[PDB]
C-alpha cells in the first residue's frame, strides 16, 4: 500500500553545494523541523499506518520534510530553487488531499507561512 519513498541519492544527478542550500538545511529546514506542527511532515505519509489506502491514489508526487532533509544532507540538489520546489510540493499535496479547515491543513498553512518568512531573504 506504500509506494517506495522519494529518492534521496542519485549518483548520476549533478550535485552542487551553494550557500543558499547550506542555509536551507541549517536555518530554514532545521527550524521548521522544531515547530510543534512539524511531526506529520517529518516522514513520508504512511498509508498503511494511517489506514488511508486512498492517499497515493490521489497524490502521485509525494514529498515530505524527512525526504528534503536527507536530500540536503546528501547534497542532492543543484540549487536552492530545486529544494524550494520540494517544499511547495509538500504543502500543495496537503492542500490537494485535504480540505480547507482540516487540522492537517492548518498545520501545513502555519508551516508554509513560517517557511515563506524564512526564505524571504537567503544568503548571497
Ligand atoms: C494524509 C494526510 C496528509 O496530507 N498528511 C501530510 C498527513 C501526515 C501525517 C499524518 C499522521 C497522523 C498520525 C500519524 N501520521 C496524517 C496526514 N493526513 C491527515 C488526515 C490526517
Amino acid at each position: 500500500m506504500n509506494p517506495p519513498p522519494p529518492e534521496t541519492s542519485n549518483p548520476n544527478k549533478p550535485k552542487r553545494q551553494t550557500n543558499q542550500l547550506q542555509y536551507l538545511l541549517r536555518v530554514v529546514l532545521k527550524t521548521l523541523w522544531k515547530h510543534q506542527f512539524a511531526w506529520p511532515f517529518q516522514q513520508p505519509v504512511d498509508a498503511v499506518k494511517l489506514n488511508l489506502p486512498d492517499y497515493y491514489k490521489i497524490i502521485k508526487t509525494p514529498m515530505d520534510m524527512g525526504t528534503i532533509k536527507k536530500r540536503l544532507e546528501n547534497n542532492y540538489y543543484w540549487n536552492a530553487q530545486e529544494c524550494i520546489q520540494d517544499f511547495n510540493t509538500m504543502f500543495t499535496n496537503c492542500y490537494i488531499y485535504n480540505k480547507p479547515g482540516d487540522d492537517i491543513v492548518l498545520m501545513a498553512e502555519a508551516l508554509e507561512k513560517l517557511f515563506l518568512q524564512k526564505i524571504n531573504e537567503l544568503p548571497t
